[PDB]
């Protein structure tokens, strides 16, 4: 199977790319192989893959640090991103974020059964596991416990049986047999353990697949509209079905190359303390447990030599930036489109810290429009931020369409010299808010409301008469024949490349 | 001595191997600053263009990009700190503290000397033909050719006692002619107002171009009202700088700058100015306003001449290495004399110059007993009722874990610890810049409003005090783990 559909062949993948680093020596998974992430993360290096994780057993487990960070060539910056996807290392933000929309026009491509698969190599059942003895790694020293859940794909169904859901979700070991995970609205896990909860069931079947079809995970970590099973969406971006198999203990069904699933429930009424955990926005904060709910583990199957993936999130720049903030963007583009805005393009920003979504204007047909910034910054954020998709961004920058919304220097040169500060923003107190962003749960108002903006960085000319100014760089502030002339004289001069 | 010659400052840049002495001809109409300006959007080596077509009589050879970037993370900051008699790997906090080192102690007073290299070679009255000098275009949009992007303009007031040094934009405007930029509250500006004021028609004025690059960070550094740049130079330098009198006035320039202008600035005559490739990275085609006319009535020069040129635009150029982090400095002397707990401030890159940052002693914030939204109100109320809060439109407020001469932590900071709208005040009665393009061609007041003050103290910061630990290497991961990786680092194949 190619590389976006068994996790194993991405591996190779990143091998032949020289983007991994097989780790050979014993690595500790309390605080090390994370140490050695984080820095790989903070850095832009190759993944690293911990082949001797201190207190692994029986082929459990290896670990892949940094799965969808980037590379430090800027000509392949998102190349381990496009490995999941069957694009080239090469591929652009665009490319990445176009191809995950590709599923939402197209009939999906529904999963198909086999009767077995790789994950069934092995099992552990009952009495026998022991999730306090696995090497589950210590992601950051002030953890609440072992976040053995930072990559891995929740599979989860409606009562009526005709929603699959499969999302991340953070979870941590919380006992022998037991997890504690965040389940928070208005994410689709919560919303199924809700209708659940409402019909009177205690433990729901859930099952936790580590190491998916890349395109799965990817697809896991994208807001894809209430109701629509992952599978199917996954299937039509992927061009072909995903491989499912039946779980042992219970009727989900997981893809049958998955490196490890946990097959148990989830508690509908009893909770423990979770966290605190390191997380997208970069702080830790010490001893802050809130209670979660409680996962119940009651068979493990695996495949020889699994690998459990490992985010090591925090600071720029891991997998909570390219993934949750990007494919978050991508959505909010389709959800402008869907509503007639003239909005071409929209990414995340790192400089934001996933916080920011930069949308791209096509200013010709916002003149077509006859409005003005403060109408259409209101109505920019009406659309936005009373749908799932906006949930985790607190600022919406509108750009013309000159400002490269793919380059943080781009977005800041607009946003700071085009929307005067006040005057050009609309905020939002009444809207969801995002409790995990420090500013939000340890600041001055409401942990789950409000504290949103829509900037308006268009230029007032730009919603009438059009572009009046010419940028004060070598681009634009030049004749061609002059920069061609520069362009041919730059190496001989002594110029650097 | 680099920080007191702008020839032995080039030597300088030659023997760090900052320098390109370009021997090629050079065409002073758009390619000398096509050049300069790709110089400045890579960060590469300050261009020498010693064959300006249409050099005439020794004017003149053109110095592109003197205070911009160099491109080793270790070296940045290395042209503006060989301004300073400061090392190559000098800190922006370092140049910045040798800026403000000046305002505690005394000026040391200028000497005069009665010749210099300056005086070398002249042209005077109807020989001088302004036209036919080679003044860069500097952008293709320009108003006309910007002689004068980094020369210090000498201007004293009636009073006698204050002469200003200080940098404002000029174009060649006829055979005799400047016209300039001399907007309100600019020490220029507040000058010329002096004089029509008792009825002066024609000011005295020189303008010296590479002049000893002290006096050029100074003269673009917004000191207080009525003190002397010069003195503020020479207590800067440790030492006086050495002025000769002008032929044709009272006023005193650089015994060794490169090229003097003396003239007069009128009170009554105007002119098209503008437009001009500015700070914040626009041009308006087509886009004049009337300036002041500035009459040169001699040209003093030394032998082989060099005119400094800022091809002034998009990151990074004099503009933001200079005017946003000298207004920083000034703004955090001005936050420490009103006993607000300032320790640090800087202008990231990212804010285009119009950013400041301000780092928080929160020790001494606690002492204080105070609140985000009091103290943001208050911070603004000092800072943007005064001269060197004019550029800045928004404040940034850090506690002290955060690296405020690094824009990453800054904008860390700022989208994680300041809630929109919520944690901001905003200020819509102050004195605005009307140059950035959101006020000049925005939806308000150009020259009233648009300033923010952002909290980016989380709450807890002003009570109990930091109760996060940041989720990164140095800060999530105990010292002998961080040892063992790094010791392990280039052996397991990363890289160093
Ligand atoms: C890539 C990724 C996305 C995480 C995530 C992480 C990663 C690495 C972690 C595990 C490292 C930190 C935790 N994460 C959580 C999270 N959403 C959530 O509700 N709880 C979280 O704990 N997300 C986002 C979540 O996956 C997306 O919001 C999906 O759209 C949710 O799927 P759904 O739309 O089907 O609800
Ligand atoms: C380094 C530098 C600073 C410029 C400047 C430029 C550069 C290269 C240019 C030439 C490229 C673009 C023009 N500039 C102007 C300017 N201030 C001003 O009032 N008019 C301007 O035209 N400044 C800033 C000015 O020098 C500072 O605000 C000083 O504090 C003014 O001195 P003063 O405090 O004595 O008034
Ligand atoms: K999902
Ligand atoms: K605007
Ligand atoms: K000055
Ligand atoms: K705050
Ligand atoms: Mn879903
Ligand atoms: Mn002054």
């Amino acid at each position: 199977e190619p590389p976006h559909l068994s996790f194993r062949s991405f591996v190779e993948a990143l091998r032949q790319d020289n983007d991994l680093v097989d780790i050979n020596e014993p690595v500790d998974p309390d605080l090390e192989a994370a140490a050695i992430t984080r820095l790989v993360c903070e850095t832009d290096d190759k993944a690293p893959l911990f082949n001797n994780v201190i207190g692994a057993k029986d082929g459990l487990w290896r670990i892949l640090g940094a799965p969808a960070s980037l590379r430090s060539s800027p000509k392949e910056r998102f190349g381990r991103l496009a490995r999941h996807l069957a694009l080239p290392p090469t591929a652009s933000a665009k490319d990445i974020l176009d191809k995950m929309l590709s599923a939402n026009s197209i009939p999906p491509i529904e999963p198909v059964i086999v009767p077995t698969g790789p994950v069934k190599e092995n099992s552990i059942e009952g009495e026998n596991i022991d999730l306090e003895a696995l090497p589950a790694p210590m992601v950051h020293q002030s953890d609440g416990g072992k976040y053995i859940q930072t990559y891995g794909m929740h599979v989860i169904q409606s009562p009526d049986g005709c929603w699959t859901n499969w999302s991340i979700a953070r979870a941590m070991v919380s006992g022998k047999r037991t997890l504690a995970g965040l389940v928070i609205s208005p994410q689709h896990i919560r919303k199924i353990q809700d209708q659940w909860r409402a019909i009177g069931q205690e433990e729901i079947p859930w099952a936790l697949a580590f190491g998916v079809p890349p395109t799965a995970i990817m697809a896991s970590s994208m807001p894809i509209p209430d109701g629509v099973s992952e599978a199917g969406y996954v299937g039509a971006i992927a061009g072909e079905p995903i491989k499912l198999v039946k779980c042992d203990t219970n009727n989900l069904y997981v893809p049958a190359n998955s490196e490890i699933v946990l097959e148990g429930t989830l508690s509908t009424t009893k909770m423990a303390p979770e966290g605190p955990f390191g997380e997208m926005h970069g702080y830790v904060y010490p001893g802050e447990s809130h209670p979660g709910p409680v996962y119940t583990v009651n068979k493990i199957t695996y495949r020889n030599n699994a690998i459990l993936p490992m985010s090591a999130c925090g600071r720029l720049t891991d997998e909570t930036q390219t993934m949750i903030g990007t494919l978050a963007a991508a959505e909010i583009r389709q959800l402008c489109q869907d509503a007639g805005l003239p909005i071409t393009d929209a990414f995340a920003p790192f400089v934001g810290q996933a916080t920011w979504v930069a949308l791209k204007v096509d200013t010709k047909r916002l003149r077509a429009m006859k409005t003005n910034g403060k109408a259409f910054a209101k109505r920019v954020g009406d659309v936005v931020f009373t749908q799932k998709p906006g949930f985790t961004i607190h600022r919406l920058i509108l750009v013309g369409d000159d400002i490269d919304v793919y380059d943080d220097k781009d977005v800041m040169w607009a946003f700071t010299t085009r929307c005067r500060p006040g005057t050009d923003e609309v905020f939002f107190d009444d809207v969801v808010g995002f409790q995990l962003i420090p500013y939000m749960s340890h600041g001055n108002a409401e942990a789950i409301k409000g504290g949103k903006v829509v900037s308006d960085a268009l230029l007032t000319a730009e919603y009438t008469t059009g572009k009046d100014w010419e940028s004060a760089d070598f681009k634009n502030s030049y004749p061609k024949s002059i920069q061609d002339k520069v362009l041919n004289s730059w190496e001989r001069l002594g110029f650097k490349k």
